[PDB]
């Protein structure tokens, strides 16, 4: 009730109530910006990292690796900055294909190797954690490389860490991802891609991690409508009947979860279909934030 009914950015005692709020009880609300659609990348694009609302908790730098290096130079010097007044957290994305890289030796030496490369791209930046995405399953080897590249990157994110930055889990599987069972005392937060999914199932998926953490370490994920992407049907019209808003009201039995996060927060209330690029206010996100803490 402290964040604004439109996207105002706060300046003064307003921002101190938002970032108050921040450190208070509250259920968290995270974005995935695609880095290749943010105004500070190529051309064409509407939207800018700066446009976030107050009332976010966490960014996630998710890139696909064509962004132009002015985006990088304008993330660090602009954009987290500007982030971090308003106690909004900036976490860098990467594929578990990064950590499962032959070119890396599958040995102590390579998996501290690989973790020493990936801390550059949160330390580079002045960034607050690392998200791991996981959608696929691993070949002995490449659990055993997985494991060791999250245990090197536990000395210095996470809960075993002390630093207070953050090690993420995101996926598309089950709690019973032998991945999961090797690392889950390594995790900050485990994020649930729950895209297009049945709202009766999500205690069963609930159950599958519940074991392994508190339930406010765990996020369900909806996508926004990306250009000339998959039709998820997240965000259907109205709002308050929607996937998302489902979301943002769901709780597992007799525990109360983390939040949730929206894929491509770039594209938030762009109707479904248009396959044009637009500004976004953040009506969605603004919304849903108010819809967890009511």
């Amino acid at each position: 009730s402290v964040c604004p009914s439109d996207n105002t950015h706060a300046t003064g005692a307003a921002l101190q109530k938002i970032l108050d709020y921040k450190k208070g009880d509250h259920q968290i609300m995270a974005g995935y910006f695609r880095s290749w659609r943010d105004t500070a990348s190529g051309t064409g694009n509407k939207v800018s990292m700066l446009d976030l609302p107050d009332c976010l908790d966490i960014a996630f730098v998710f890139p696909e690796g064509d962004e132009t290096a002015s985006f990088w130079t304008t993330l660090k010097d602009t954009y987290v900055p500007a982030l971090h007044g308003r106690g909004i957290k900036v976490v860098r994305s990467v594929g578990i294909a990064q950590l499962i890289n032959t070119a890396w030796d599958n040995t102590p030496a390579g998996w501290q190797g690989l973790a020493d490369a990936l801390m550059k791209t949160v330390d580079d930046y002045g960034l607050d954690g690392l998200d791991i995405d996981v959608e696929q399953s691993l070949n002995a080897n490449q659990l055993k490389q997985a494991t060791g590249v999250f245990n090197a990157l536990a000395k210095k994110l996470g809960p075993k860490s002390g630093t207070g930055k953050l090690l993420i889990f995101d996926t598309n599987m089950d709690g019973t991802q032998p991945l999961w069972r090797n690392v889950y005392p390594t995790i900050s937060y485990v994020l649930i891609q729950s895209y297009g999914r049945s709202i009766s199932g999500l205690q069963t998926t609930y159950n599958s991690f519940k074991s392994y953490i508190s339930s406010k370490q765990y996020l369900i994920g909806f996508s926004f409508y990306e250009e000339n992407g998959t039709n998820w049907g997240d965000t259907t019209t109205p709002m308050t009947s929607s996937r998302a808003w489902q979301y943002a009201k769901w709780q597992p039995s007799g525990a109360t979860k983390g939040g949730i996060f929206s894929y491509a927060i770039d594209r938030d209330g762009v109707a479904i279909g248009d396959n044009t690029l637009k500004t976004t206010d953040f009506t969605w996100t603004r919304q849903l934030i108010g819809a967890m803490n009511p």
